[PDB]
DNA sequence: CGCGT
DNA sequence: CGCGT
C-alpha cells in the first residue's frame, strides 16, 4: 500500500522501485511491467484527485532515462489528453525520479463545473454496447452518461423457441442488440461466470439486448454445449447470481433491481438431445450498472484509499465564501496589490509592532529579502492559528512570501532554535498549499516552501521551473485564491477582507439607488437598519454636486446629532448642520437639502419640515432636491418627529437589503426587527413597520455577536479590556473599537471605570464620538453615535425610560457594529 | 468523387460498392480495405458537418451483415465517443446498405458553442510533442489548443559543437525537447524530407525542441551518414524548403514565419572525416502549425468538398433572429401548441379560405389525415415562396404535418397532376429540413417526407424508428425550431410570430415599469413614440384594481380622442372619458385618475390639470393615483396643453425602449425624432426633446416600410387596393389594415375613392376608428387614430397647416404601424 | 424623555 | 388650428 510520507510541505507518495526507460521496460516480464505501471498510476491518480503532489520512485540506474512509452500512454489516458506537460513534469537526481502532479480539478465551484468531470480514474467500470463491440466509458463519457441518467426485433423469434436444432443458422447478425458467444465444455461454468460482467452491464446501460450463449459467432449456427456436463438447474443459479452481484447505482425511485429473462433450451441433433443453449434477454436499466467498483483513488489522511461505487458516482455528478469568489479580483487589488519594483510588507501596522517588540527582527527579515525585489510579504503573528491549526509558543511571527521568479515561501521566525520549529512550518505550509487548491480554487502549479528562521544567532525538494511565479499574471491569480482562502477563517486579514466586501455590497446597492436622482426632486427614503442609509446620503450628496454642478456650500445636510455632523463636515461634501442649528440660522443661499435620521427629529424647536420645503421650493431650479432619509425601526424617542403623515410621504424609495453588517449581526437585526413589528411604539405611523428586507439575502461576510449577562460592572469592564487586548495583539488598531453606553450622562461613570481596568493593557486613552479621526477607542452614548459605525462595538447596559423604546435601542446599537458586537444587558 | 444524388428530400451520398462484415473485410487486401473505409468516412464526415443525411452503399451479398470492426472504430474516432447509436443508425434492404447520419453541431448559436467543436474531422493534422512521442490532436484537443493560441538545457551544449566524434554518447535522453533519428544513406534525401513534417510541427506547437539527425536512438551515439553521399549545401536546401512548405495559421500580428536554426557538422572517426550530422533547433511558434491541410469534408452545392486550412481554422474557432431564439418556447405555445387528442389545423383563417375556393379539398385532406390523431397541420398557400424559393403555378397549398408517431411530412396539393409536382415538393422538403438544422438549431434526428396530392381524380426511403416523433417532448422541440426558422423569412406565420415577439418585449418592459406603483402616487410618465405607453396604461389600470382593490368605476381614464375612449371602454378595465366629457360631468366617486396623450390636451374647455388634482387629492386614501402619460414628440397642436411646467412635472418615469414597432419602422421613428430635436415647436418646453432612446436596442422583429411619392390619387389608391389584395390572398385578415388620412374632413373624399378602386378586389366595406372589433379596414384621420395601432398602415398625403407640426404628424402616423407601413406624401 | 444648547 | 361637440 502507498503511504504519503509526511516530512514534506506537499503530498509526496513513495511508490518504491520502478524500472524506467523503454528499453529496460521491454526486457521485463509482462506481469512485472504491469504491476509497476499500475502502482505508478495509482499514485498519479491519487495525486490528481487530491490537489496535486510529487510521486517519488527510486530508479535502478544512475544515468538519465526516459519514463517509457507505456507509462506515458497510461498518463495520457488518465488525463484524457496528449497535453501531458500541463499536469505532469519529471525531474531526476541520482537514483531518484520525481513526477510532479498538478491537480485535476481545483476548487469547490470550478469554472468548468458542468463541463469537465471532477475525478480522474484509471477506469470507470462503465461499459456500453457500441454496435458489435463492448466499449468502456472514459471519465468524460461516464460524466455525460451519468448526467443524462440523472435527468428526470427478429432476434425475439429465436428467443421464444423452446428447442433449437443443431447447426441451425440464425438469420440476424451480431448487432447493437445481439451477441453470439461460443460455449466450451472444458470451462463452461467458468466461461459463463466471466461472460456476464462484460455483456450484461453493456446491454443494460444502452437499450437492452439479447445474449446468445451456445451460438457460433462466425457461422451463426447453434451448437450449445455437451449435455453430460451442463446441469440446467445449476447453470441458471450461477448465471442469476452473477447478474445480481453486479453493482448498480440509482438516481430515481423506485429502485427495482436489474431485469432479465433467462431461458435454457435443449439443442437437438437428428431429433436427439445433444446439449443446452443459453439465451439472456436483458431489459434496459433505469440507471447506471457497473461491472465492478470504479478504479479511482484519493488521498485521505496519510494513506491512499480507493473510492467506493457510491462515493465515485456522487462525487462525479455533484467555510466557502460566495461573495469572496465573485469579488476576488476587486478584493485582491484593494489589499494584495503587487507593486512593481519593490517588495511590499503587509500589514504595515502589524509589521511596525513586530520590529518594535523584538530587537534585530527588522535586520533578519531585510537580509533574507535581499534576493527578491518584487512581490508582497504577508505577515501574521501565527499563520497556523489563522488557518485553524494549533499555535506554537516560541514563534515570533509567520511571513508568506509571494514574489516574482520565486515559489511561494512560508517563513517562520523563532525566538530560539527548536527541533519542532521545522515541523511546525512544514505542517502550516502544507495546510496553506492545500487550501489554495481545495478552497481558493487555484488551477495552476503551486508549491509552498517551508522555511524557518531563528532570531537568536530531509532536504528541500527542487521543483521544476514551471512552479516559480513568472510575473504579474501568476502572482495575481495566486493572490486572488489567497483572498478566497482567508475569507473562510477568522483572522485579521480575513476581517480586513470582510470589511471590504461590505463596502463592495453597498456600492452595488448604491448604483441601483442612485438612478432616482433624475426621477425625483422631493423623495422620502425609508431605509432599514444596516441598509447603508447614511452611506447613500454621502454618496448622493457627491452626485448632486456632479449632476447639478452646484458648489459644496449649496448643499445642506441636516442631522439630529453632533458627532455625525462633524463626521460629514470633515468629508467636505457639503455644509452640515444640526436640526437646532438649521432652525436658528438663515440658509438663503442653499439650493438642495438632504435630511438624515429624520425619524429622530423633534418639533419642540420649530417646524423644520415646512422650513425645508420653503428653502428648496424657492430655489433657482424650481423645486430643488429635498430628500429625507429615515428609518422608523431606529426611533429613539416618543415625541413628534415633525414628518408629514405617512400618506403624504411620497414619492418613496426603500433600502431593504442589509449590506452594512456581517452575517451574525445582520441575522440579529432581523430578529429584533420582528419584535418591534409585533409591538410598535404608539408614535410611529401604522404602516411604517410592514417594510420587510429582501426575501433571501446574505452578505457572505462572517462576524461575531456575543451576549454576556448578569456580569457586574467590574466583570463587564474586565471582559471589555481583555477582549480589546486580544484584538490589539493580533494587529487590530484602536480606531476599530467603540464602547457604547445607554446615556451620555452615564459616559462619565464608565469612562473612569474603563481607564481603571484597561490601563493594565498599556493604553490609557479614550475619545468621544465627536472625534472619529483620532486613533483611540471611542466611548459615548448609543444615541450620540447614530450615523457612525465601528468594526468592533461593545454595548454596556442598554437601558431606557420606556420599554416600548427598548427594542429600538438594541437595533440602533446592534446596527453600529460592522463585524464584532458584544452586548452586556441588565440582569 | 462523391456526389449528392438529388432525387431525395435529404442529403444522400452514394459511396458505391463497399465490402461489409468483418469476416469479409479481413479477407481483403489492406489497400482495398483502407480505400473503402476512407470513402465511407469521407461521406460520414461530410454528412456530420452538413446537417446530416444518408450514406448509400451497395453491398455484395444478400443476407444481413454487420458493418465491421474497422468501420465502427473509425466512426467512433470521428465522433470521439462510443455513443455510436446517437449519431449513426443502419438499415439494409436487399443489396443496399444505409447509414443515417445525424448532424454534429446544429444551429448558428448552439448551447455548446464554447464547449464542443463545430466540425468533425478525419484528422486535424495538428501534432504536438507528448514527452518522448509525437501525437495528433483530435477535434476537441485541437479546439482547445486553438482557443488558447487565440487568446492575446543540456541539449544545447551539443548543438554549439562544430564537430562530433563518431560513437560519442550523448548524456541526455529523448524527452520533451530532444528527438534522436537514425540516418541511412540509402534514402537519406527521402528520409529527411519525410521526417520534417512530423517532428518540426510537433516541436513548434509545444515549447520548441531539438531534432538530432544522425544519432542512434538506442545507444545515443553519434553516427551520421556516409560522407560521399551527403551534399552539405544541397542537404540544407532540402531541409529548409521542407520546413517553409509547412502550412501555418496566425492569430496575431506580426506574422513572421517559423523560426529554426539548422547546423550541419562533420562526424569525425579516428580524427578523420566520416560523415555529416543534422541538428535542428525549432523555436516555439506564436500560432498553430499544420503538417498538412486538415482532413475535414463538407457538402457544398451537390458535391462533397474539402475544407481548406484557413476555412477549417476559422470555422473551428468561430437572417438569424436573436429574439426568436430566446423566446422560442413562449412563441411556440402561443401559435404551435400541440393539442392532445385531435389534429389541429393552422392557420384556421387560411384553412377556411382554401376549402371555400376549391371543391373537395376538405375531403382530400381529411381522408389523408385519418391515420394520425394528434399533432398540428400547418397550412400555407405556398411553402416554397415562404422559404424564399420560387413559386410553382398550379399548386393549391402546402401543408406541413407534424404528428405524433410520424416523421414530419410536407404535403403539396396540386389542382392537376404534373411531373414537376414531385420535384417541387422534394426541393421544398429538403429546404425545410436543412433550415430546421442550420437555422432553427434542431439537435435531434429529423427527416421531412415529401408527398404530393392531386385534387383532380424513386422510392420513399424508410428511416429508422428513431426519426419518428415519439411524443410531446419531441414535437415541442421540433416546433420551437420551426419558430426560429419562420422568423428568418417574410411570410404570414413569420408575421404572426413577429407580432407576438413585440407583445413579449412590451411585457418585459412593463414589469420594470410596474414597480413604480408602490413608489409613486402622482407621476409624469414621459414615453417615446413606439415605447408602448398606451399599453402600459391599460396594464397599470388593471394593476391599480388588483393592488388597491378598487372597483372598475373607481378608476377614471381620460383621453383626448373618441376612438381611443371606446377601445378602452370595451376592455372593461375602468371608466373611460374624453377630456371634454371630463371637464363637464361630475366625478365625485372617482379615486384614481389616469391621463393619456396629455400633450394633446387643450385649455380651451377648462383647467383639467387642476380638476384632476382636486378629485384625486380629496380621495379616501390620501393623494390617490394621478398618473399622466404623455409624449412630447407626438404634439399634434400648437395651443397650450394645460400641463404644469416642465420643472413641476415630477416625479418622472421615462419609457425609452421602442418595443411596439418592427425594425424598419423603429429605425424610421428615431430618424424623424432627430429632426424635431433640431427644430422643436415653440409650444413644447425646452427640456422635453432631449430624451433619448436606449443606447443600443433592436426588437429583432422584421417589417416593411415603403414610401411612394409623386403618385396621383388614383395611382396611390390603386397601390393601396393592390397591396391589400396581395396581403389578403396570403391569408391576412382585413382587421390588420388601416388607411390613415391627414384630416377627418378629408376622410369622406378618400372613402369614396377607395370603395371605387377596392371594389374590384371583392371587398366594398370600410369602418371608422370608433369601431375596432369589426373585421373591416379602418379608414380615418391620423389624429383620430392616436392610441390605437394596426399591423398594416397606409398613410395617404400627410399634411398640416404648419410645417413645424409636420414632423410630428409622420411620427404620430408611423408609430401606428406595428410591422408594415406605406406612406404617400405630397409631391 | 434625550441631545444640542 | 383639429376633434368632440
Ligand atoms: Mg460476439
Ligand atoms: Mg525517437
Ligand atoms: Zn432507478
Ligand atoms: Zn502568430
Amino acid at each position: 500500500p502507498l503511504v504519503v510520507e509526511p516530512s514534506y510541505p506537499d503530498l509526496v507518495i513513495n511508490v518504491g522501485e520502478v524500472t524506467l526507460g523503454e528499453e529496460n521496460r521491454k526486457k521485463l516480464q509482462k506481469i512485472q511491467r504491469d504491476q509497476e505501471k499500475e502502482r505508478v498510476m495509482r499514485a498519479a491518480c491519487a495525486l490528481l484527485n487530491s490537489g496535486g503532489g510529487v510521486i517519488r520512485m527510486a530508479k535502478k540506474v544512475e544515468h538519465p532515462v526516459e519514463m517509457g512509452l507505456d507509462l506515458e500512454q497510461s498518463l495520457r489516458e488518465l488525463i484524457q489528453s496528449s497535453d501531458l506537460q500541463a499536469f505532469f513534469e519529471t525531474k531526476q537526481q541520482g537514483r531518484c525520479f520525481y513526477i510532479f502532479v498538478k491537480s485535476w480539478s481545483s476548487g469547490p465551484f470550478p469554472e468548468d463545473r458542468s463541463v469537465k468531470p471532477r475525478l480522474c480514474s484509471l477506469s470507470s467500470s462503465l461499459y456500453r454496447r457500441s454496435e458489435t463491440s463492448v466499449r468502456s466509458m472514459d471519465s468524460r463519457e461516464a460524466f455525460c452518461f451519468l448526467k443524462t441518467k440523472r435527468k428526470p426485433d427478429p432476434a425475439d423469434l429465436i428467443f421464444q423457441k423452446d428447442y433449437l436444432e443443431y447447426g441451425e443458422i440464425l438469420p440476424f447478425p451480431e448487432s447493437q442488440l445481439v451477441e453470439f458467444k461460443q460455449f466450451s465444455t472444458k470451462h463452461f461454468q467458468e466461461y459463463v461466470k466471466r461472460t456476464i460482467p462484460e455483456y450484461v452491464p453493456a446491454f443494460a446501460n444502452t437499450g437492452g439486448g439479447y445474449l446468445f450463449i451456445g451460438v457460433d459467432d462466425k457461422s451463426r449456427e447453434v451448437l450449445g454445449c455437451a449435455k453430460e456436463n451442463v446441469d440446467p438447474d445449476s447453470l441458471r443459479r450461477k448465471i442469476e447470481q452473477a447478474i445480481y452481484k453486479l453493482p448498480c447505482v440509482h438516481f430515481c425511485q423506485p429502485q427495482r433491481p436489474i431485469t432479465f429473462t433467462l431461458k435454457i433450451v435443449n439443442v437437438l441433433k437428428r431429433g436427439e438431445l445433444y446439449g443446452y443453449a443459453c439465451m439472456i434477454r436483458v431489459n434496459p436499466f433505469c440507471c447506471a450498472v457497473f461491472s465492478e467498483a470504479p478504479n479511482s483513488w484519493i488521498v485521505e489522511d496519510k494513506y491512499v484509499c480507493s473510492l467506493t461505487t457510491e462515493k465515485w458516482v456522487g462525487m462525479m455528478t455533484d467555510v466557502y465564501s460566495k461573495k469572496g469568489l465573485e469579488h476576488k479580483k476587486e478584493l485582491q487589488q484593494l489589499l494584495f496589490s503587487v507593486p512593481p519594483g519593490y517588495l511590499r510588507y503587509t500589514p504595515e501596522s502589524l509589521w511596525r509592532d513586530l520590529i518594535s517588540e523584538h530587537r534585530g527582527l527588522e535586520e533578519l527579515i531585510n537580509k533574507q529579502m535581499q534576493p527578491f525585489f518584487r512581490g508582497i510579504l504577508i505577515f501574521s503573528r501565527s499563520w497556523a492559528v489563522d488557518l485553524n491549526l494549533q499555535e506554537k509558543p516560541g514563534v515570533i511571527c509567520d511571513a508568506l512570501l509571494i514574489a516574482q521568479n520565486s515559489t511561494p515561501i512560508l517563513y517562520t521566525i523563532l525566538r530560539e532554535q527548536d527541533a519542532e520549529g521545522q515541523d511546525y512550518c512544514t505542517r502550516t505550509a502544507f495546510t496553506l498549499k492545500q487550501k489554495l487548491v481545495n478552497m481558493g480554487g487555484y488551477t495552476g502549479k503551486v508549491c509552498v516552501r517551508a522555511k524557518v528562521l531563528c532570531l537568536s544567532p530531509v532536504s528541500p525538494m527542487d521543483y521544476p521551473a514551471s512552479y516559480s511565479l513568472a510575473g504579474t499574471q501568476h502572482m495575481e491569480a495566486l493572490l486572488q485564491s489567497l483572498v478566497i482562502v482567508l475569507l473562510g477563517f477568522r483572522s485579521l486579514l480575513s476581517d480586513q477582507l470582510g470589511c471590504e466586501v461590505l463596502n463592495l455590497l453597498t456600492a452595488q446597492q448604491y448604483e441601483i439607488f442612485s438612478r432616482s436622482l433624475r426621477k425625483n426632486r422631493e423623495l422620502f427614503v425609508h431605509g432599514l437598519p444596516g441598509s447603508g442609509k447614511t452611506i447613500m446620503a454621502m454618496k448622493i450628496m457627491e452626485k448632486i454636486r456632479n449632476v447639478f454642478h452646484c458648489e459644496a456650500h449649496r448643499i445642506l445636510y441636516v442631522c439630529e446629532n453632533q458627532p455625525l455632523r462633524n463626521f460629514i463636515s470633515d468629508r467636505n461634501i457639503c455644509r452640515a448642520e444640526t436640526r437646532k442649528t438649521f432652525l436658528r440660522e438663515n440658509f438663503e443661499h442653499i439650493q438642495h437639502i438632504v435630511i438624515d435620521e429624520a425619524q429622530n427629529f423633534r418639533t419642540e424647536d420649530g417646524d423644520w419640515y415646512g422650513k425645508a420645503k420653503s428653502i428648496t421650493r424657492r430655489a433657482k431650479g424650481g423645486p430643488g432636491i429635498l430628500w429625507i432619509f429615515l428609518d422608523y425601526f431606529q426611533t429613539s424617542h416618543l415625541d413628534c418627529s415633525g414628518l408629514p403623515p405617512l400618506s403624504d410621504q411620497y414619492p418613496r424609495e426603500e433600502l431593504t437589503r442589509i449590506v452594512r453588517n456581517a452575517d451574525p449581526i445582520a441575522k440579529y437585526l432581523q430578529k429584533e426587527m420582528q419584535v418591534i413589528r409585533s409591538n410598535p411604539s404608539f408614535n410611529i405611523p401604522t404602516g411604517c413597520l410592514e417594510v420587510f428586507p429582501e426575501a433571501e439575502w446574505s452578505q457572505g461576510v462572517q462576524g461575531t455577536l456575543r451576549i454576556k449577562k448578569y456580569l457586574t460592572v467590574e466583570q463587564i469592564m474586565t471582559c471589555v479590556a481583555d477582549t480589546c487586548r486580544r484584538f490589539f495583539d493580533r494587529g487590530y488598531s484602536p480606531k476599530d473599537v467603540a464602547v457604547l453606553v445607554s446615556t451620555a450622562k452615564e459616559v462619565e461613570h464608565y469612562k473612569y471605570e474603563l481607564l481603571k481596568a484597561m490601563r493594565k493593557k498599556r493604553v490609557v486613552q479614550l475619545s468621544d464620538a465627536c472625534d472619529m479621526l483620532g486613533d483611540h477607542i471611542v466611548l459615548d452614548s448609543v444615541r450620540r453615535f447614530s450615523g457612525l459605525e465601528r468594526s468592533i462595538v461593545f454595548g454596556i447596559h442598554p437601558r431606557t425610560a420606556d420599554p416600548a423604546i427598548l427594542p429600538n435601542v438594541l437595533i440602533c446599537l446592534a446596527s453600529r457594529a460592522k463585524q464584532h458586537l458584544y452586548i452586556f444587558p441588565w440582569g
